[PDB]
């Protein structure tokens, strides 16, 4: 059981709402990154067992990925848009913590992050 369980994606005890910013985060931000050429390593949790990287979860204690983020948005897990934005930022930061400059995965993360920032710079207004 070398991998940790994946992050929680649903919780019936948290209140739920739909906001225009949350719609944008799923329909524009997540979907645009998801289809990107470099999205695939980030579409599910890092499988440290299959990659045979037993130090990954020794280093990364707040894992996050777009598969999880997608489910969180679909399940109304986030109340505030910033909770979702923070999950994206955590995902990128983890990649930068574990890997090194010049690694293909870092270039991939940098490209996705630039696109992410372009899209959240056009986040719609709050209710
Ligand atoms: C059939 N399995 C396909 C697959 C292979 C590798 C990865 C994957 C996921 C996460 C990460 C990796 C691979 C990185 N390995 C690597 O060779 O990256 C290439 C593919 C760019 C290392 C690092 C721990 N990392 C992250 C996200 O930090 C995902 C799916």
């Amino acid at each position: 059981s070398m991998n940790p369980p994946p992050p929680e994606t649903s919780n019936p005890n948290k209140p739920k709402r739909q906001t225009n910013q949350l719609q944008y985060l799923l329909r524009v931000v997540l979907k645009t990154l998801w289809k990107h050429q470099f999205a695939w390593p980030f579409q599910q949790p890092v499988d440290a067992v299959k990659l045979n990287l037993p130090d990954y979860y020794k280093i990364i204690k707040t894992p996050m990925d777009m598969g999880t983020i997608k489910k969180r948005l679909e399940n109304n897990y986030y109340w505030n848009a910033q909770e979702c934005i923070q999950d994206f930022n955590t995902m990128f930061t983890n990649c930068y913590i574990y890997n090194k400059p010049g690694d293909d995965i870092v270039l991939m993360a940098e490209a996705l992050e630039k696109l992410f920032l372009q899209k959240i710079n056009e986040l719609p207004t709050e209710e």
